[PDB]
Parts: C-alpha cells; sequence; structure tokens
C-alpha cells in the first residue's frame, strides 16, 4: 500500500507509525540491520524530547532519555574574554549511535509487520515503485535520488559546504557536573558540539568540530586518524586546549582516543540544500519527499533528525487522511510541515553566517544571552522548536525585541 | 612462546593461527572487530590460490571450499584488430571470498583457538613499549605509517607513484564463462582488467580489478563517483568495457549490472609498489619483524599480495618455534627462506607493469607463442602460485626466447 524508499529515522518513523494504524509498508534499503555496526559514523545528531515522545508512542523507547541522555546545554564562547553559562532543557534530549539505533527500529518495524526489501534503488527505478504502491515516498539522498526533487534557490543560498567537517565519537573525555551538551564557540575559527552520546562500548562523547574554512581549525577536517593516530591525537588535544578550552579541561590525554574504531570519525563537508517536498514522474503519478530529500542541513545545530521524525509523523497522519495522492495532497502536507523544517533550515544557515561574519546585533544577543539564565533556558529549550527560533533570529528587529524582554 | 601481532589480515591471522596450533601464545592488535566487517566499504578483491588454500586446509580454516567457491583457470584477452583468446588451466582451484566474509571468519576461529585480541590502533611510538611486553613483535599493516620504521630498499622499488588509476568493485549481473575462471583481459596501451569470481554477501557475484593506464581512455573510470549519479557511472562503465574488455562485456546483462550489494562495494585509487626491509632494529635494541603488506606493497595485476602474505606467515610461523633468540640472525633465517618468492612476486609484477605499456619485442614474442600453445598457457596459468617459477622465465629475454623455444 505504502512504498518507503529508504530507511533511517524518517522512513523508519513513517513505517512504525503507519503500521500502527494496519497500514501495508515496504521499505528499500541497502543494509541489512546487523550490517551497521561495521558502518562510518552516521549522523551524530541527537533526539529531542519531542523526538523521544513519538518514540514513546511508536513503541521503540529501548534506551530511555532519562537514563541515557541529556538535560541542557553548557555554553562556552571564546575570544580574549571568555562567556561561560547554561541553559536548562525542560525535558532530557538523547544521542545513541545510530549504528546501534537504526537495527533496533528496523527490527522493531519488521517484528510488526512492515516488509524489507534489501535492495539499492536509484532514480530510474522510481517510476516503476510508483504503480506498485498507492503512494510512494523517498527519503534516503544516497544513490543520488536528491535530483529527483527540485532544489529551492530562495531557500537554499550556500552552494558549498560552509564548514570543514570533523566529527568523532570520543573516550577519556568526562562529564561535566550535569549530563549536558556543550556548546563551544572560537571566533572566526569555529564551533564545537560536545554530545554524551550512547556507543558500542557504552557512554561516550561526540565531538561535532564545525571549523570555518582557512581557520587555525581547519587543519582537522584534512587530517587522518589511520595516517597516524598519535600525531591526529596530539593535534587534536592542543587545538581543542586553545579553541576549546571548557571541553578540553575535561580531557584525560593518557585516555583519550576514538570510542571504538577508526570508524567513529567522520570528515568532509555538508552542502546545505532545501528542496521540493514533492515530484512528478512521467507516469503522471506524484511521489513524496521526506527528512533528507527534502531539506539537507548541516549538523550545528543538531535539526537533522528531528525533522525527519516530525514530518515522518504528520506524513504517516495525512496518508491515513487521504485517499487520493496529488498535488491537492502535496499541498495540505506543506501546510502542516514546512514551517518547521523551513525554520530549521534558516535558522541554521542564520546561525553559520551570523557566527562568521559576526554582526552588531547578534553579538549584543550574545552578551545578554550570557548574562541572563532565564533566556539560556529558553533558547536552549526552543532547539525543539526551530520555528520559535526563527520568531528571534529572522530580523534584526526580532532580536532585539527578544533581547528587551529579559534586560 | 608470547608473539605478539601488531594488525590482522592474512599475514597476521595466518601466522597467529599456525602458532596457536603449536600452543605459542598469541596477541593480535587490530582496529576492526569480527561482527563490523560486513558494513566495510571494499577490501583487498585477491583471490587465494591452490598453496594458500592448502595452507588454510592445515590451519583447519577451509571455510569455503575451492570445488564450490572457486574458480579453475584464466581465460586470456588481449585486445586489438585481431584480438588473442585463449585459456589455461590450473592444476587445483583458486578461490576469492569477499574479505568483508573472509576475515571474520579467521578472526572467530584464531579467537575459538585461544588466540588473543587486543581492538586497538597502534601507532609507531607505541612499537618500543609493545616490543618489551613480547618476546617478538611482529607488523604486518601498512597502516598508522609504520611502513616507515622499515626501511624501503631502492633497488628492488623502481616506482615511486602508482603505475595504474585503480578502479575496482563487485558487480552483480554478469554471467559466468563456460568454466568458472578468472578472465585477464588487457587493452593495449589502455587497460588491463581483472574478472574474478567472488563469493561476497549475496552469494557468488563477479569482481572487476579495472587497472587503468594513465592519460588513456580508461583513466576516467578510476575518478568517476558512483554516488554522484549511479546510472551515468554504469552506462560509462558498459561503454568502456564494450570498447576495451568485450570478452567479458558480452556476459553482462545490462539491465542487471550494478554493484553486488551496495555503494560501499567499490574502490577507487591506486596503490604505490614498494619493497621494505622484513625487520628493523628499535632504539631499545630489539628487533621487530615485518611482514605481508609492511614488507611488500605490491600492485593488483597479478594478485600476488594475499598468497605472499600467506606464505610469508607459514615461513615466519615455522622460524619461531625453531629459535628463541630473535635478532638479526633470526632475521637471516627468515629472509633466506621467504625472500625469493616474494622478492619474486614483486619483480613479476613490475617487469609486467612496465612491459604492458611500453610492449617490447621479446614480450610480444611470448604473447604470440602463449596464445597458440594450451601447454604453455597452462604452465603459465599454473605458475601464478609460484612467482620465482614465473622470474625464471621473464627476468632476461634469453629465458623469455628458451622458454618461447620449447613451446613453439
Amino acid at each position: 500500500r505504502i512504498g518507503i524508499v529508504g530507511a533511517g529515522t524518517a522512513g523508519l518513523h513513517l513505517g512504525l507509525f503507519l503500521r500502527q494504524h494496519d497500514v501495508d509498508v515496504t521499505v528499500y534499503t541497502d543494509r541489512k540491520p546487523d550490517e551497521y555496526s561495521g558502518l562510518r559514523l552516521l549522523n551524530t545528531v541527537a533526539h529531542n524530547a519531542v523526538t523521544v515522545q513519538r518514540e514513546v508512542a511508536l513503541d521503540v523507547n529501548e534506551w530511555p532519555s532519562e537514563e541515557f541522555g541529556y538535560f541542557g546545554h553548557y555554553y562556552y564562547v571564546g575570544g580574549p574574554q571568555p562567556m561561560r553559562f547554561y541553559g536548562d532543557l525542560k525535558a532530557p534530549s538523547r544521542a545513541v549511535d545510530y549504528r546501534l539505533y537504526q537495527p533496533m527500529l528496523m527490527r522493531a518495524l519488521e517484528a510488526r509487520g512492515g516488509k524489507f526489501c534489501y535492495d539499492a534503488v536509484s532514480a530510474e527505478d522510481l517510476e516503476g515503485l510508483s504503480e506498485q504502491y498507492d503512494l510512494l515516498v523517498v527519503c534516503t539522498g544516497k544513490y543520488a535520488l536528491g535530483k529527483v526533487f527540485e532544489k529551492q534557490s530562495e531557500n537554499s543560498p550556500f552552494e558549498k559546504p560552509q564548514r570543514a567537517l570533523c566529527v568523532g565519537l570520543f573516550k577519556g573525555i568526562k562529564e561535566a557536573p550535569i549530563r549536558a551538551v556543550t556548546m563551544s564557540f572560537s571566533p572566526g575559527h569555529g564551533e564545537l558540539i560536545e554530545i554524551p552520546t550512547l556507543s558500542f562500548n557504552g557512554m561516550s562523547t561526540a565531538l561535532v568540530l564545525e571549523n570555518h574554512i582557512g581557520s587555525d581549525l581547519e587543519v582537522l577536517a584534512h587530517t587522518k586518524y589511520d595516517d597516524d593516530p598519535r600525531a591526529f591525537l596530539d593535534l587534536m588535544l592542543e587545538k581543542l586546549g586553545k579553541h576549546h578550552p571548557s571541553v578540553a579541561e575535561r580531557i584525560d590525554p593518557a585516555e583519550f582516543d576514538l570510542a571504538n574504531s577508526s570508524l567513529d570519525i567522520l570528515q568532509g563537508g555538508v552542502v546545505p540544500a532545501f528542496r521540493d517536498g514533492h515530484a512528478t514522474l512521467n507516469n503522471g503519478k506524484t511521489i513524496i519527499g521526506l527528512g533528507d530529500i527534502q531539506a539537507t542541513v548541516d549538523p550545528v545545530l543538531g535539526q537533522g533528525a528531528n525533522m525527519a521524525s516530525y514530518a515522518a509523523w504528520i506524513l504517516g497522519e495525512e496518508i491515513l487522511a487521504h485517499s487520493v495522492y496529488d498535488l491537492r495532497f502535496s499541498e495540505h502536507l506543506e501546510r502542516r510541515r514546512q514551517d518547521r523544517v523551513l525554520c530549521a533550515t534558516r535558522w541554521t544557515n542564520f546561525t553559520l553566517s551570523a557566527l562568521s561574519a559576526l554582526p552588531p546585533e547578534f553579538l549584543a544577543f550574545l552578551q545578554i544571552l550570557s548574562q541572563s539564565r532565564e533566556m539560556a533556558d529558553e533558547f536552549t529549550d526552543n532547539f525543539n522548536y526551530p520555528e520559535r527560533q526563527w520568531d528571534r533570529f529572522s530580523s534584526p528587529e526580532r532580536i532585539g525585541q527578544w533581547c528587551s524582554q529579559f534586560a
């Protein structure tokens, strides 16, 4: 009845939802559940409280957020006079290695009647699959399926990576007084997101290094661990030492290494893109884009996974409520999902550009944020709601209005 | 009595398995667990010949019998206006199994036999400390720049950059030849293709080892990415194979032709051939032994790498039992036993690489006689098991001519 091209958080959450309402689902993915452990580190993004609520509703709360998650954000922002402050999440967020998490979802879906076809799907296959199901949904960007959905230029200002990425899971990093993410900014050099992450060997810490192009931190995206582990580790230690010291001071150098293996490191760049939420094929049938295919987001704000889960839930509801899946159905869908998903893109793109250029109104925001606990709490919890973050950041007047609410 | 092995692979695990049979203490240092192999990008697609499977049988690690999963000869194709098509038998079957299935099988066998694993990445700085923890430390991984510890032998290393732009992948949709066999296809001045019947996740598949000449009509296959556009890559592949390697291309079903399991079934790049000292003396005065890829990095064109790794592991294994002091004299005993075959594999591969691009008169004359004599083709094919015998033939033009004269 419903065909899903691609597993991942979007496809599996959609499949699990539809399966609760006795809808026939088939998922097309290339990797078997028992073949995930050896994959290179996937999307290191955390799942927020709202996504966790969906997991509870979908009966896939394998690793509870209160036991395995984190409860707020520590903030570090560097320079000659560094700022150190904290904001609470109202309910815990949680990061679990996707190499453990995705197979869990796949096994839960299969056990509940969801069918799996373990085969690689490319653009040429889409027309044939569209005639096999009432609706075809594609949520994976791999095998170049992203090219099927037209790029929206008005929502895609960047054409190349804005940061040089070095993302890894590490051992030997002590936990802060409270289990929390640390967001560290080295002015003109880079961002670090430290995320407590459950992986193979237990609780480790993810280091998401969003390094500026041409900065003192860019080398970390180009130096290979497998070329010389000691040299990589030494370089990491000194770079964190001077750029992200609030994280660095909790590192034990004797224990500092990757959490499991050299597979726990991912280096490169992400081109942010916002695309059409639907595509019309040659046979006249409409297919629906979900998750990464509709929006490729830079991981700095950790929005990707939460947007995938959110849109999957809405699309699931809309599949039940409608019987004709055409342009009108597509309109209904976008009306419900677009704002939050688009705002996650807009808030991420704004933040990347604001961090590099450092505009007057943004610097004034960082100052009031550091000096107001109540503002830090609100800003932190609003990571769960990117639409209301864009309500704050969309204009200099809105930034100023929000700042005046506190001091 | 107590041996430390840096790196797994065929070299490390064969050595480990050998030593455990004689109840010596074995520890292997690797950064990959057995259950992590299935999700890896494509590894070395080299086949194991009859002498290697013989060692595998002796090590009770013959998981995939040569009869059901192996191949029985080589088809040879040489391109041109009048192509050469000929065949040579192997006396005993060779076998290629995806290393992402084969390596964990070795690891599980070694684990179950008392072999210990320390799952860690080893840096050059760690070697001195590790050498003081074991009676002998052996390195066999080419990772972590550990090769730099073993002095490069310039007289045995004529190349300093990759001689070929590589595109290697596991493919479905390629029909088997009348006999289950490797095909070695040569497009004059453009590239070599080694088609290997290989057991992978979904059963029997076919490896395509495309060794493309730099500046040719085939170099583009090593640079165009499958993930950018799968259809464009496969169409390009079908176009290039149809032109340059038609004997393989004729057996391809274009409707099914794709990577065997996933996008991870493809490797592109290059190999820098090198031959290094088989030993190194550290600052603490202790001798460490080099094994497999770290002492000899070979181009995959003749598929010698894995066989040499297995061969040297057996020799080193035997010498470890025969000696109690592991120094320079021990190293001499090892080198005099293992060197000729391992060195001749390097020499023969390098000679072949240069001869295929330059095409000397004595090489073309050899090709002519080989294509018309099955007995010579059979001898040449089976001698893939014996690199030293191949170098007895190819080391000089006089030796090539003598071999041609006894078959003409």
